[PDB]
């Protein structure tokens, strides 16, 4: 369960392009990466752009994903 | 599914390359992310250009997809 | 997908303000679809008639039906 | 299952992507993957002819789209 | 590939000469990979430290074991 | 016993592997494929504008960056 | 591709010009290959030794076996 491990936790998504952040509570999830952010906030150079619903975030324009420190 | 979720709600899909976004009842999906669109409105940098019939949208576009909230 | 077939569309490609017209012949879950009439449409504005066309999904952002 | 199946034995054009080029030429065979065998085939690029190439095989990726080249 | 597990590794993406170092955690053959204790580097110089991240393969060039 | 390699005749014949980025073209023999369009050319000679760069053994090429293949001569 | 397994081949990258020069200890049906005694070479000129490289297909243009 590699990427389930992240469920109900709070996670940054960033992408590849800009360096924009989504960060959220990482509802669900599947093998390909396509993720489901609840309460997720726009981050851009670590400012944030505000608040987006819950936002489902598609793999491909993802770079990676990080726990926000508890 | 993942999508399942969100059908026949106003939802809003932001594209990867521009400041578009389309809003619109989101009538039907797959996992694929291929999703069709009713009453669909193109939104650039936040300003309506207009109105779309029924539109059917490639996921290989789609930057993330939220739900549109009043 | 194949609620539009024989019905008028437009297909916006990605890449460039140009989008195809015509009645939607036949298509696949694959988006790869099968153009009736086809006229080239650029900003909008006709840029003449080509033929049958067989697209390619890739370059395809969306489809739309053409109305009334 | 094929797809284009149709045109095979037909005068198309394959139009690329990127450059107004566009690959002229008759359809030996393609398979659902839109790879395309192509017979006497004639490069243009913005109408103009570029010259021929024998028998090509494309791939399907570079392609934006195929038609059938009037009679 | 899980030849790595447990070790320090460094994940060069395609993209501005940014490698992430950590230990490589877990993976699978889709080379989407976790790594722990994650440093930024860029240049080849520290930007920080990512708590653990999970890195999807597409972004990814090439990985190398870090030196002992 | 439903599919097979559709270039499958141009095994052991002079080809050109033409890219999708620049105006280069690698000439050779079309050793070995597969329905993936990967390739294996023998005395592969890199061509720029249809000017030789030099020759590269045996490669191993990518069908991605392949544009088109074509058969060069008798 | 198994046929170059533990030959000394160079590895060329689609967007730089620059190939990885090593022993090709593995690879599978993806085209992803693990190096050993990697070294970089940027139109010809050594830029460093990395240890040993596990490469992601996508990046790759071509591979060949070498002169030594």
């Amino acid at each position: 369960p590699f990427l389930k491990g992240l469920v109900n936790h709070r996670v940054g998504v960033k992408l590849k392009f800009n360096s924009t952040e989504y960060r959220g509570t990482l509802v669900s999830t599947d093998n390909y990466f396509n993720l489901q952010l609840n309460e997720a906030e726009e981050f851009v150079a670590g400012v944030s752009h505000g608040t987006l619903g819950e936002i489902f975030i598609r793999s491909n324009n993802v770079l990676y994903i990080r726990e926000l420190p508890n």
